[PDB]
């Protein structure tokens, strides 16, 4: 029942403080839930570049979320979904990072606005994919099936849309209904 899961959030577009914080609060309120269980974590941020905030390595030596997030630093350029995607797959699930070749792969994508780049996402095939859009960029019916592409199928369970950031705390009260902690 291994799960490594990894947080790829991107908050360029949302500049509010009060809005980022709200998307490290939800990583912090999962990984607080679900401690001392067969999950490991990671988070990446992405802007225009991507960087490992910390590792699945980091996780289980210091295994407190709020140091884990303590250093994180609000990126502000770009929205660079497909090569953020990539380099988690090609750098983030790695055993040398800490990965487990034995584990499910889940990938939670928090993002605040549409792609401004393009490509495959091939690299990331046998990784669980959701997709949660955040705030104004994706008011239209429209702007939400974008995200579609990125997520696994079917959509109906793997993208969510929140029109504000206040809703993530609500977001992270149904999703607890979804699982039982032994
Ligand atoms: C339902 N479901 C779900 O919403 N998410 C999910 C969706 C979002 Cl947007 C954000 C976050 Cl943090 C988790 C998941 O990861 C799962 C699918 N999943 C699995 C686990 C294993 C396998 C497999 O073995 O194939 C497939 N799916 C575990 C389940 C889950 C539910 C709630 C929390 C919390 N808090 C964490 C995990
Ligand atoms: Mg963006």
């Amino acid at each position: 029942g291994n799960v490594d899961l990894v947080f790829l959030f991107d908050g360029s577009m949302s500049l509010q403080p009060d809005e980022f914080q709200k998307i490290l609060d939800f990583m912090k309120d999962v990984m607080k839930k679900l401690s001392n269980t067969s999950y490991q974590f990671a988070a990446v941020q992405f802007s225009t570049s991507y960087k490992t905030e910390f590792d699945f390595s980091d996780y289980v030596k210091r295994k407190d979320p709020d140091a884990l997030l303590k250093h994180v630093k609000h990126m502000l350029l770009l929205t660079n979904t497909f090569g953020a995607i990539n380099y988690v797959a090609t750098e983030v699930f790695r055993e040398e990072l800490g990965a487990r070749p034995d584990a499910t792969k889940v990938l939670i994508i928090i993002t605040d606005g549409e792609a401004t780049d393009s490509g495959n996402i091939d690299a990331a095939k046998d990784i669980i994919r959701y997709i949660i859009g955040i705030g104004k960029h994706f008011q239209t019916k429209e702007s939400q099936e974008t995200l579609h592409k990125f997520a696994s199928k079917p959509a109906s369970e793997f993208v969510k849309i929140l029109d504000t950031f206040e809703k993530l705390k609500d977001l992270f009260t149904e999703l607890q209904k979804k699982i039982y902690v032994i």
